């Protein structure tokens, strides 16, 4: 779950709650919403996206995908062109960066 | 989509176009593999979450949540009781702390 479904958890049962028959009922709610309110928590919401400052190790991995998107962007010009074959073989070599950062940071 | 979303749409899309049929194929998985690559490009990954450090703008949004976490235990503590309608009450007092953290983060 992404920080958009744990707010959707919290209102649905923050909702229940209101129209709720009995204790068990409640309880149940209030149990889910603890536990996305502690999910959300790890998130970075968006309006704070691109307010922080990046460490170098996070620098680099932003940098990998600046790699790939020149790849791509090679491989969509031969697309254009309606070169299938060469297209294709350019998107084999987007393996190479796929790998390079999964190596370092996955 | 979360940067776990990203990558299975990166995966997916490669594989598409080994073994796609025509240009306009290849042209529609490249532009996804590149928005793709963008909006993973935002994400902090996994293993440099705990590396990082937070700005006081990020600090104050996860503190947030540990007010709505107490706030949901005052709640759930009465709904254990039994005390259904007070349980209630005390769930209608979260949305002070909903609405501040939207006021300042959403
Ligand atoms: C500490 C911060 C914080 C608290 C506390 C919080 N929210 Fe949110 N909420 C947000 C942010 C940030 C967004 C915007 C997320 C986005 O843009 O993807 C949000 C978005 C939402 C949305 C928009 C729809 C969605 O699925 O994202 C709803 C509904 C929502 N919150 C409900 C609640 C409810 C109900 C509570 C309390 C029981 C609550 N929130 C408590 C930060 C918070
Ligand atoms: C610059 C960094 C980076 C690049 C480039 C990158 N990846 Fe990843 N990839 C990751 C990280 C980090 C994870 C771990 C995700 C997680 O745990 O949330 C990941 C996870 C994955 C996964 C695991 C399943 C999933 O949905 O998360 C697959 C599959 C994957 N990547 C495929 C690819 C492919 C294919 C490419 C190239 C077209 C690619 N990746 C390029 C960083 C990268
Ligand atoms: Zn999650
Ligand atoms: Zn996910
Ligand atoms: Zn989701
Ligand atoms: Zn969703
Ligand atoms: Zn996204
Ligand atoms: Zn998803
Ligand atoms: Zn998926």
């Amino acid at each position: 779950a992404d920080l958009e479904d744990n707010m959707e958890t919290l209102n649905d049962n923050l909702k229940v709650i209101e129209k709720a028959d009995n204790a068990a009922q409640v309880k149940d709610a209030l149990t889910k919403m603890r536990a996305a309110a502690l999910d959300a928590q790890k998130a970075t919401p968006p309006k704070l996206e691109d307010k922080s400052p990046d460490s170098p190790e996070m620098k680099d991995f932003r940098h990998g995908f600046d790699i790939l998107v020149g790849q791509i962007d090679d491989a969509l010009k031969l697309a254009n062109e309606g070169k299938v074959k060469e297209a294709q073989a350019a998107a084999e070599q987007l393996k190479t960066t796929c790998n390079a950062c999964h190596q370092k940071y996955r």
